[PDB]
């Protein structure tokens, strides 16, 4: 008889359960590129859930108790109790997340389910199972999805002709910045504008350097470089009138990093001087206490969110100082 489509968009959000909504209150996503592939997912044909005239409160009441268990104790009575069903790319009850090349999207699987678009008697438990192996990093956070058709439009008053649905996964990123100023040999001193620095980190004792390809996932990539002042592909910061060496946009997960100084300011000029960035895998330690990202070993302010507010820029710290007097 009738189908309709259950169409997964998976991306991954930096943190500071309705599924069918992509926007995410207390979580933001980390680009407009940022779908995750190669997720996977089982779907059971669950209409053996749902009751005749069982009532709207009744469905989500079941809706709830899928979504408030764990994926592996969904799968384990799914499993023993259901069947796969509808079709995936994978096979049937069977998707895996990928690029759209019509929606132009990644993270996108879509399965074809049978429906009945004039009662509750059909349903489709959806869970999220292991990823094609290759993000270690990442919190897969999504639930068990039970999908009850219809689902009425309410712009339309139709039932909808496919579901959207946008499981959650939390990548964990942080936000460096610092300022630099120039010390003059008399003891005044200032903001530094024009330095250009780039990041880069160190793998099997050689330098990788942030490049300007877009983020795909929570990844940034990284390349060798033969001269990375002038090659395209290496992200340059540029120290603003405030003095401010922004990753802005650009973020960076747990770990060690170093901003490196590609030119310095005229007269606050020795090998390339590199600041370290120490990123901490998680903001908060067992006590909630905030932990810093350090830049030369400074605790360096944060909001969630990674944005340099203008009461940061007027603190001005972390600064590293340049000295004019060489010695
Ligand atoms: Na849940
Ligand atoms: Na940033
Ligand atoms: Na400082």
């Amino acid at each position: 008889d009738q189908t309709a489509e259950i169409v997964i968009h998976k991306r991954i959000y930096r943190d500071i359960i309705d599924p069918n909504n992509p926007d995410k209150d207390g979580y933001k996503l980390l680009s407009k590129t940022s779908g995750l592939n190669g997720a996977n997912f089982e779907v059971y044909d669950a209409s053996s859930l749902l009751k005749p005239n069982m009532t709207p409160e009744a469905i989500r009441a079941l809706v709830d108790r899928y979504q408030n268990m764990t994926r592996k104790q969904a799968l384990k009575f799914a499993r023993a109790n259901l069947k796969l069903a509808g079709q995936g790319n994978k096979g049937i009850g069977l998707m895996n997340t990928k690029n759209d090349p019509t929606l132009g999207e990644d993270g996108i699987s879509r399965i074809t389910v049978s429906v009945d678009q004039q009662a509750p008697t059909k349903a489709y438990l959806m869970i999220e199972v292991a990823p094609d192996p290759s993000n270690v990093d990442l919190e897969r956070k999504s639930s068990p999805m039970l999908v009850v058709f219809p689902v009425t439009d309410p712009i339309s008053g139709n039932p909808l002709q496919t579901i959207h649905l946008y499981p959650k996964n939390v990548g964990y990123v942080r936000d460096p910045y610092f300022f630099k100023f120039g010390v003059h040999p008399d003891g005044t001193s200032k903001r530094l504008a024009g330095a250009i620095f780039a990041i880069y980190r160190i793998e099997n004792g050689k330098k990788l350097y942030l490049d300007m390809s877009p983020v795909t996932d929570l990844r940034n990539k990284w390349v060798s470089t033969t001269d990375p002042l002038h090659d395209d592909r290496v992200n340059k910061f540029v120290s603003d009138q405030d003095g401010l060496v922004n990753t802005g946009e650009r973020f960076l997960p747990a770990g060690e990093y170093f901003f490196e100084e590609l030119q310095g300011v005229p007269g606050y000029e020795a090998k390339s001087r590199a600041i370290k960035i120490e990123i901490p895998d998680s903001w908060e330690d067992e006590d909630g206490n905030r932990r810093f990202v350090l830049i030369d070993g400074q605790p360096m302010q944060e909001n969630f969110g990674g944005v340099v507010t203008p009461e940061m820029i007027s603190s001005g710290y972390p600064r590293v100082y340049n000295y004019a007097d060489k010695q």
